[PDB]
């Protein structure tokens, strides 16, 4: 049932044109869409249209009722056509009985659609493939009292009203686009409405559609959007193509946001946000998907997919764009810092996992299945890579001839790096084997100073372990930025025979040499600056080096990413520890370290709170080979403990020095602000009464929910005598608002609470839960079973069975729901032999269910093979 890229053929009709009509109705809505085909293949190649779950009424071709078409499973086959036609089809379909939403469903009172990747054919038998192109005309029939907002893409061009209190309104989108951009809603909204007027004066008309009474939370999007709008203009030089943007909030939405053209349907969670009820990570999260979505309008819409195994091709790409323009706005080295913790703790695990797949896939059988951290983050990792290749100048030329060259069709990712290649005139033939290749390539360096020549010799190596889905594996075009250091910090001229050398080496053999003459002193290497390449980097640091490179690099991510490295070392030595039954040992030096960061004058707030926000279990995993999930949680316990007592006092005289009053979404406060909560993290674990009474007095006197929700979490993380108030507190106050309520399901699911489970299970039942919203899902379930491995990890494999109750729920309601889920069951390899055992038996029940879906069918096979 897998599909292969390599089995790609042009389609033998396209449809030019298209005009739907839809007699809306939540239980039975009747949709007719008239369809103008051309062939272009084979003069006696029938038509396939993809179908899934419609009840066909009628076939017409050019007004004549077919009688040369047969259904067939997921398919109307229709014989014996003209080379140019009309097709009229008429079908039947229920938005309120579905519960996968994928098509036309049901989110509350409204009616909303979510037709990528192949989610159209449940709305209409169509050419749901990405290369064909239709122009859309939409109308819209439905009850005026129910639904009083009819929207779809594009312009407004007639409405009407009819008997029975129902009215109609018809829409026009000039642009061809592929249907799975294709979008309608219907409904009865607040709508916040303003203007942007373009670089050439194109005034926009801008509309943000969210649920009655939420108007208090659209503001900050709609700012967000125009930032957006300003910043491709300013970064990009793209502006904005219609005259009118508009996007609408809904509750129950599977992915985070649509790009559906000038009309993007968002999880409210990107949406929706006031300071009492969002956090400034909230806001900046709003900001980076409203741009996102809006990005995609160039990278995504105007140049589209061939097909879905170039879905990098606008993700990786909008990604890189979204990442830019947070980083513009903001800080870069927490953006940067922040979106490498993404990529070594979540990516780097499922690049060694048995999903493993390249940024562009060879094989699909469920393509929700590849919507991941790999075709998206990793996928902007191989975009920057280019960009560090290329540099902006060149890297923007090539945005241009790719724009001109393909604006209007579908594309490859091929033709994108053709397009990079062909404007700088940079070699990208060996860079391609980056979108065909899986795993996590690891880089090996080791140095030689020699005093006698006065040079620094850097020998790097490069392999990527076999994956399952690849035998073979070759050696890739790795951009490797470095900087040296003299013994007071001053950068050393990277220079060979009396010529300057380009501080990113191109690392394209399984090993090679690279030499630096004129190195008067013996330097302080910093490698793989930026992280400029998505790669494990095996270099044997000594500790001093590290901690020279906190006080001394030039870019606040090597500063971050030294203490990275420092903290390593440690983690490892510590949970081998816990495994013989021995408590924390540290160095006093590296203590000496954090010290350092916190009574430093000079660094970066922004930065010295990344500093102290000590990596995720997730992220600890990773830095094994067999993930001892207790061993880890209770050495980041542990460990934060250790600081916490070490460096009490300087840990209280900056959460005290970063109060502020006022509260801003600016980032110079923002940064303050994650200064101070990272320090109460640890303030946390200090003296229990002493700890109590801060943690809290912030939930109390906080003036906006960032600082009142750290409180909570410290109070959980800490089990402080006042947590069961504090969660108590906030449920009174906020359990009728569902995306607040997901904090607190959140904390609830990664409590280091013996208990947790029973806790998680009972919660089902909590007045503020409901299988039926993913969100809801994903916040208790989804948070327990991927953000608390060491409880889901269980000896007793009590969080299996669990999970397995949950899947055998979502694999019939909502397939891409619990697709997400099922990820942290499919990691079994990593773990121990009993767990694994436990972790197979889990999988063998879910693969015999009934009606098992396809989502989980590919992740389950895969596993247990
Ligand atoms: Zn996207």
């Amino acid at each position: 049932q897998a599909k292969y890229r390599h089995d790609y053929r042009a389609p033998d009709y396209q449809i030019t044109d298209i005009d739907l009509t839809f007699d809306l109705d939540a239980q039975k809505t009747v949709v007719t869409a008239v369809s103008q085909a051309v062939r272009h293949g084979a003069s006696d190649a029938p038509l396939r249209l993809n179908g899934e779950d419609l009840k066909l009424v009628s076939v017409h071709i050019n007004d004549e009722p077919w009688t040369a078409w047969k259904e067939e499973e997921g398919a109307l086959v229709i014989s014996n056509l003209p080379e140019r036609f009309t097709l009229k089809i008429i079908n039947e379909i229920s938005p309120a009985a579905n519960t996968a939403l994928e098509g036309l469903y049901q989110s509350g009172d409204a009616l909303c659609t979510q037709c990528e990747a192949e989610g159209f054919r449940h709305i209409t038998y169509y050419l749901d493939r990405p290369d064909v192109l239709a122009r859309f005309t939409t109308k819209i029939i439905a009850d005026k009292i129910k639904y009083p907002f009819l929207l779809s893409n594009g312009n407004r061009v007639a409405q009407g009203e009819l008997e029975n209190g129902r009215h109609w309104v018809q829409w026009q989108d000039p642009f061809p686009k592929p249907c799975y951009l294709f979008a309608l809603v219907a409904g009865d909204f607040d709508v916040l409405r303003d203007t942007f007027t373009t670089r050439s004066g194109r005034e926009v008309a801008l509309e943000l559609y969210v649920d009655r009474g939420n108007l208090d939370r659209a503001p900050w999007a709609m700012t967000s959007l125009k930032n957006s709008m300003k910043w491709d203009e300013e970064r990009f030089g793209l502006e904005y193509d219609l005259d009118i943007y508009m996007i609408v909030a809904v509750d129950f939405f599977n992915m985070g946001a649509m790009e559906n053209k000038g009309l993007n349907i968002f999880n409210s969670k990107y949406v929706l946000a006031r300071t009492d009820t969002a956090t400034d990570k909230d806001y900046l999260d709003i900001e980076r998907v409203i741009g996102h979505e809006y990005f995609h309008n160039w990278t995504g819409n105007r140049v589209t997919c061939r097909d879905w195994f170039q879905l990098s091709l606008k993700e990786g790409l909008t990604v890189f764009r979204d990442q830019e323009f947070s980083s513009d706005l903001g800080s870069r080295a927490v953006n940067r810092i922040n979106n490498v913790r993404t990529m070594r703790g979540l990516q780097f695990a499922e690049d060694a996992s048995p999903m493993a797949h390249p940024i562009r896939p060879d094989m699909v059988i469920e393509m929700n299945n590849f919507y991941t951290l790999t075709v998206y983050e990793k996928g902007a990792e191989v975009i920057r890579m280019i960009h560090t290749l290329l540099g902006e100048e060149n890297f923007q030329k090539g945005m241009q001839l790719y724009f001109e060259r393909h604006d209007g069709s579908a594309a490859t990712c091929d033709d994108f790096v053709q397009a990079m290649e062909d404007a700088s005139n940079v070699d990208l033939s060996h860079f391609r084997r980056w979108y065909s290749q899986s795993g996590t390539p690891i880089v090996t360096v080791k140095d030689d100073y020699n005093p006698e020549t006065e040079q620094y010799t850097l020998t790097i190596s490069q392999r990527t372990p076999a994956t399952p889905d690849q035998a073979e594996k070759q050696p890739l075009h790795i951009p490797f930025a470095i900087e040296l250091y003299d013994n007071e910090g001053k950068v050393i001229p990277l220079q060979k025979g009396g010529h300057p050398v380009n501080s990113v080496l191109n690392v394209t053999q399984a090993e090679q040499t690279f030499v630096f003459d004129n190195v008067y002193f013996q330097p302080v290497p910093a490698l793989l600056c930026e992280f400029s390449a998505p790669v494990k980097l095996e270099y044997k640091w000594s500790d001093q080096q590290l901690t020279f490179l906190m006080r001394h690099a030039r870019n606040d991510f090597s500063r971050w990413d030294a203490a990275q490295s420092l903290l390593a070392t440690y983690i490892k030595l510590n949970v081998a520890r816990h495994q013989q039954g021995q408590p924390l040992s540290l160095p006093v030096h590296v203590a000496d370290a954090f010290r350092a960061v916190l009574l430093d004058e000079k660094i970066d707030p922004a930065l010295a709170a990344e500093i102290l926000t000590l990596p995720s279990v997730n992220e600890m995993a990773e830095l094994f080979d067999i993930i001892d999930p207790i061993a880890i949680a209770e050495v980041r316990e542990a460990l934060t403990r250790t600081l916490a007592t070490e460096l009490a006092d300087e840990l209280l005289a900056i959460y005290n020095a970063n109060y502020q009053s006022e509260y801003r979404v600016e980032h110079e406060d923002i940064a303050k602000r994650t200064l101070r909560n990272a320090c109460l993290r640890f303030l946390a674990f200090g003296e229990t009464h002493l700890a109590d009474v801060l943690v809290s007095k912030q939930f109390h006197e906080a003036n906006n929910m960032t600082d009142a929700l750290a409180a909570l979490s410290a109070a959980v993380a800490a089990q402080l005598p006042c947590r069961d108030a504090l969660m108590q507190e906030y449920d009174d106050k906020w359990h009728q608002n569902g995306l607040v309520m997901d904090k607190w399901f959140i904390l609830q699911a990664t409590s280091p609470a013996a208990n947790v489970l029973e806790t998680v299970r009972g919660l089902l039942q909590h007045r503020s839960f409901t299988m039926s919203n993913p969100n809801r899902i994903r916040s208790l379930i989804g948070a327990f079973a991927g953000s608390n491995p060491a409880a889901f990890h269980a000896e007793d494999g009590s969080g299996y069975l669990f999970l397995v109750e949950m899947l055998t729920d979502l694999n019939s309601r909502n397939p891409q729901v619990a697709s997400r889920l099922i990820e942290p069951l499919i990691r079994l390899k990593r773990y121990d032999a009993k767990r694994q055992e436990k972790m197979r038996a889990a999988l063998e029940q879910l693969k015999g269910l009934e009606n098992l879906s396809g989502d989980l069918y590919e992740k389950i096979t895969k596993a247990l093979a």
